[PDB]
């Protein structure tokens, strides 16, 4: 039991029971108090924030009879989130996802669950969730959430957190567009060194999805102790769309893979706009310059001076060539 | 009002019915307000919300929250739906492309529907329901016979309409853009294909949220009757849908007209350098052999041959041009 | 409403048989299609010229078809997907051909609805790869007879799934020119036309990648037909979408090596032309230099006063360029 | 016929039993017929697969399709298991590679086993089953007790192998290629980390759908018994995954290591590039004073001062000291 | 023997039961190999394995495989599984690499386990199973009542972790070689990132092949008790895969980084033709005035010209001048 996450700060339990007619919502940090609730026929909404506690979360699991390894698999940040079914309660991790606008970095929240009965456990590391309209429902009776049981209501918790991925996508593109927006604009790496870094948190998010979209899959087609016909059917619709998801997520990947050459080749096309720049003007002085060396040059006999008007005369012919080649350039 | 347009302040009210028909230009806006106790369904339009004390007579007149009248006043923001027990605010962008150069301008137009009250606030002169404002004049279609709830998708379905003009004003310019792309390429063509393809992301950053926008009222509407804009949205939507994906086509096609123009310039880099190369060859080991004879030593070679002004130039010359077989050859 | 290029040509025929004969015909009536539902021999359908909105209503009407999905098989734009039901199954299909002359991959919307034993095809122009598969159907050869519109169909669809293998032979067939095109004779708008290629392979991911899933969700359910039975058969054709994405995952690594070949030859012979740039303009810009203070304006000339110094200078700053010949390859 | 060897022509037939062993070498067609109605294991070497007239005279004494026969006859076609009521029709494929010059040469041998009889069709004179045919000939091991379905193995096995000594032969010249690349650098190093991988994309080409020839008998053998040779397979099933790993693997060095080149040459022209601007750059304005004392005016103001000779040839020396100073910064 | 240690002699032999524990190291072979008869669990390590004729004696005394016993003397194979009616043959592999150096040097382990007693082959000094060893001698966890089958399998997962710290190891050169292209990119940085390159595939090159070798044991060992081979083995072949996926994101990184460090590699190129850029087009220009002056002619407007000297100093530093206002943006 060792909690290897960066919060150990902040600790708060809520606890929300409620019917088809009554709802009760309060905070109880007594471990005690909420043990009772368990034998409660109606949905019990428990939360835990700052999942840093080993003796909170064991002695609730001391309570439940939840096996040692999933009670220090829960305090283990670093996890890949699956479902394990059981013949009383069903084991899931989650993964709360957040990106920050102005610094570049996806910052994470692992959350696992243990559904029993009508019992329902939300363990949070910190404060930040994006369930508030769920309870919502849950407080003002809207629709036929209370008439559904929790298994329903884990839905409405799944499907909560998938809404954010696409908020989060929102995000995704904005970055790219404003990514992308630099690249032709500005001929500075900047934000290009931040690209890959960037990517690397477009990466590292799929290779948390890709296995997420299994890790549902084996939900629909088994639920042993959940109900059947209902809930699976209405939920495989989110399954539906998170398969939608990641792929366009991947789509994004391999546009910012190919814009990174697209950012190279325009340096060097500028780099090439400087080069032309610079072409032309060697090329017009250079032998020009040579001519005037060649009259620079003494030697015993000088026609410059018997000819007549040999100064001005070299004046007029070096002009003309440095012209007649322009209407060839800019081609 | 943090809009660009405080010039131009118009007010006008069009009351129909299901046979006669009205309509007033007053800058009153206390005139304006009794028509809120109408029977009939009362269409009104304003132009130039830049008034602030328009917004807050009318704004406590109607009962609007502070908030929602500031969102009225921020001429920048996403098109959403807020959904309330009297009215339904909904944010909306009217679009306007020059085919001159690239350039889109947007004026937000925000709606209340209340009662029997229909608001159209603009930013200023210009819009597409010109021809709506007959149909209310002219008594033509079921729009008389029905109250605000078909009047105010009997303006959405001209905003809608207006789309399709502009992807054809898009379409034509592809077509513009594709015969200078992929024939006849120069420089400022990417700037040209750039800004298009960023009023193009800018098009689709307001017309994607607008989906879901369209999907607040598809299933619900709570105070008025349902099931008639249901299968309008029904078709809008249909709509939308092409739109965005005649917009992800051009995406792509800006990218592959992009990357053409793009890799032959960076691949003529060496080309230049190329010109450059041979034509600077031919200088600097010449230049200096022409400057040899502008020094002074202690004997002339020019009086150790007869004839010592030629002092060999014709030769020199052709060795200069020997160096063109040497050149030239494949690297 | 069908938004497809192709309202011309039209043709209807049915395939029926057993588990012993078999019968086929021409017909264009589309009232003698219809009782021929309540058979419970294998019937299989075609349908040329899917552009009558009239006739597949017809037909959807006696079938009792939802009208919205009678409108999905008008939508010549659609991605593959299967929808379940209680009574029929409906699922999107595509057929692409690519053309080895002008670099552009066509493509056609196939849509079917199998019923009961029924069996339903939806095109548009003449052509498809059913055309050995109607053989052992005509020629009794397997137990194609024998098995259902569950096998059947099963079969039609692996014989469409071994046509994107011959494409990706086609994919191949322009990489092996790609291949001698960008390296034998690096030529200009290669880019182009490779950048075509890529465009048109991740376009081909949009159908197959999502195809996985299409063929994934008939794997483990089948609720109107019988399971169990072409089940287990699904697991191989599932493998096989799951190898063609993978190869083409394997193209876009490939063709990407040699798209920066023809840029990389390009590079390489640019410095090879400045390396000779490079110590023909240096070595002169000294020994210009020095020549020009000897005629030059001054106040002092210690030139004149120096003893031999025309030879000298001439052959001192010679070994000066020849020097840089031996720092040359290092 | 489409191949490209239309000189050698020959025919020799080993029978062989639990006991004894027998082998004949004659290249006439009639000869060899008879000794189809062996019930005894016979194994039968088909060289000269450019006569159309013998290879079908055989094939049509056996009652072979003559479009497959006529497939024999093409040297082009993808290796895969053609399954019959009796005999297996399958297209194994050799790479010879050699090591001086890089060159992948193939020959396309095709198999039929039918009764107790083995078909090879060779295309020339060559294998590597002249240690199989030892043991059939030396009664070694239980290649005498067991039938031609475990001596089948043992010619695949004897092929695979052989892709092993291959995957050394390019693993040779991978370690040269290296040697190229590590150091001493130069033209035709990316054709020869080309030609290398042109052929590696080639080999993997044939063996990664090979793999699914061994799993279409692997699984299945139709014709023939099962439950013997089976498990073996398995084993060799396993090394047409080793060996594609293995290629798969030499496919991301070689490609990272042109990579490597490709750095390195883009990153040693701007070294050739820095060098020619830090040389040419300092004696720009160097040459420029020298032509403006070469000018002659009506003024000058050198003589007006006393031995500044030296002087100007001091602080323009200075001048181009502090370039260096100016270097070492980016 | 083709391995590269006939140097290193050690021999450790570890016997065990429900009860008592016993821990030794003979050189004495005849005394161990009566120790294979004992029903209670012998485990015996056997470093330096080059000698083979130790090979030939243990081995063809328990009547081992003489190609088999040749097998082991060959250091060049592949990860595999050789079942057996009595013993179960499988090669390993024991990789290791050191920190400020860029080297992976490996150790072939070949183990062949027969009744209860398990047989470790060793090449070279060293290995992860020492506080294994030490649970075994403490009586600790199920490893003492437990058999060889799983006693072996104590011993693999404990190669596992092994490697998880070696991933780590990876990560701490990665985070160093981004340093060196995150900041102050210089060269030789392609080829020290080759050198982690060249051991990433090589590390998943050897992983896969002994990836079925976990499956191969999963799905036969025939000899050994079936019912300890629960999804345990297979949980070990799960962790795998996410190597596999650690693997390929390095891959991703390696790629990534590469190019990075190479597009910075534009810009240091460009970076030093900006500057060689405006160097010849301020002096060429104006050198070629003063070859002009400094060669001789006919008529001289030097000595015509009043203050012919100053007169020429003043124009040419201008022209150095207005070209600066010209410079300094987008080129």
């Amino acid at each position: 039991l060792v909690y290897t996450g960066k919060y150990r700060e902040d600790f708060e339990i809520e606890v929300m029971n409620y019917s088809i007619e009554e709802f009760r919502e309060f905070k109880t940090t007594d471990v005690e108090s909420v043990l009772p609730f368990r034998d409660s026929s109606t949905p019990t909404w428990i939360n835990i924030t700052g999942i840093h506690r080993t003796d909170v979360v064991q002695r609730v699991g001391e309570f439940f009879g939840i096996h040692p390894l999933v009670l220090e698999d829960i305090l283990n940040v670093h996890q890949r989130p699956k479902v394990e079914f059981f013949e009383n309660y069903v084991f899931i991790v989650l993964k709360m996802f957040t990106y920050d606008k102005n610094l570049h970095e996806l910052e994470s929240e692992q959350v696992s669950l243990i559904l029993t009965k009508n019992c329902v456990l939300m363990f949070q590391e910190k404060i930040g969730d994006v369930f508030d309209p769920v309870r919502e429902r849950i407080r003002y009776n809207r629709g036929i959430i209370r008439k559904k049981r929790a298994d329903y209501l884990l839905y409405s918790l799944i499907d909560a957190l998938v809404d954010d991925y696409f908020v989060l996508l929102e995000k995704i593109d904005d970055e790219i567009d404003v990514l992308e927006e630099e690249v032709l604009e500005r001929p500075e790496k900047e934000t290009v060194q931040r690209t890959h870094q960037l990517k690397r948190n477009l990466v590292e998010l799929r290779k948390t999805i890709w296995p997420l979209r299994e890790v549902l899959s084996s939900l629909y087609r088994d639920v042993p102790p959940l109900i059947e016909k209902e809930t699976v059917p209405y939920f495989r619709d989110v399954y539906d769309h998170t398969i939608q998801i990641a792929d366009t997520v991947e789509t994004f990947r391999d546009i910012v893979s190919g814009l990174l050459d697209v950012y190279l080749s325009s340096v060097s096309n500028k780099t090439n706009e400087v080069m032309k720049v610079l072409t032309i003007i060697a090329t017009i002085f250079m032998p020009l310059t040579f001519i005037a060396g060649i009259y620079g040059m003494n030697f015993e006999y000088m026609p410059e001076l018997r000819w007549k008007w040999g100064y001005p005369v070299v004046l007029a012919v070096m002009g003309v060539i440095a012209v007649i080649m322009v209407v060839y350039f800019k081609k």
